């Protein structure tokens, strides 16, 4: 395979295709396309008022925040914690975790991953994949 | 496991260990001893006037182009290219790079790495590591 370089910006935007994430897109800048056979890099944007459904899956997390800041939603610790640019995040293989923003506040954020990634699981279970943000138990993480 | 975060300026940054870098530091933000198994996350920076021996690896780069500008040096291709901000780059296992900033020039860069990662190959070959930088065939590159 050959050297590949891209600009973010020349990568376009998608929503996220998880079930129930708002105001989430993605660019996938480096994919098995283009010879990755290993791991791969996309960059996230979280813009206001956006959640991922907190979910837990046996492929790790390796996060590193461009811009912005956004909370890290932590169902196992109970808590949501700020995160900010300049900071790396190692999530290990099943450990719950989920992205929220506020009104106003907006994050962009690389992730690194395996190629194999097997499906995800929730913690919060639902027909509705949206149901989460409604949920007690949820909304007391987020304080 | 436990997920980790850290700020980069909690993390010291350290010469790199390559014979023959001029200019370059990095820092492990996660790593082996943190969980991480299959691949891992630096972050690099090169100050002006610096450069790394072009090398050769059987195990691929991922690079995302965080702040200033440098050139990535293409053995293989005859040429330099000038890299800057919000670019991501593949580089294969086996193709032939370095790096190099001029006088006014910083670049601050991720690299995503496997955890194995044998020896590099130099494209210069001498005793003296830092040899490759009064080389006619290293500065016909630079162009
Ligand atoms: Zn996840
Ligand atoms: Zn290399």
């Amino acid at each position: 395979s050959m050297m590949k370089r891209v600009h973010r910006t020349d990568v376009k935007a998608e929503i996220v295709r998880e079930p129930g994430a708002k105001e989430t897109t993605h660019r996938k800048l480096i994919d098995t396309p283009d010879g990755a056979d290993r791991f791969v890099l996309t960059e996230f944007e979280v813009s206001p008022n956006g959640s991922t459904p907190p979910h837990f899956h046996e492929w790790e997390h390796e996060i590193y925040v461009l811009e912005g800041s956004m909370g890290l939603v932590l169902p196992d610790q109970g808590r949501t914690e700020e995160v900010g640019p300049g900071e790396a995040i190692f999530i290990p293989r099943g450990e719950p975790h989920g992205f929220v923003t506020g009104p106003g506040q907006t994050c962009r954020f690389l992730v690194v991953a395996p190629c194999e990634r097997p499906p995800v699981r929730n913690v919060f279970l639902s027909e509705d994949p949206y149901e989460y943000t409604q949920m007690p138990e949820y909304t007391s993480l987020l304080e």
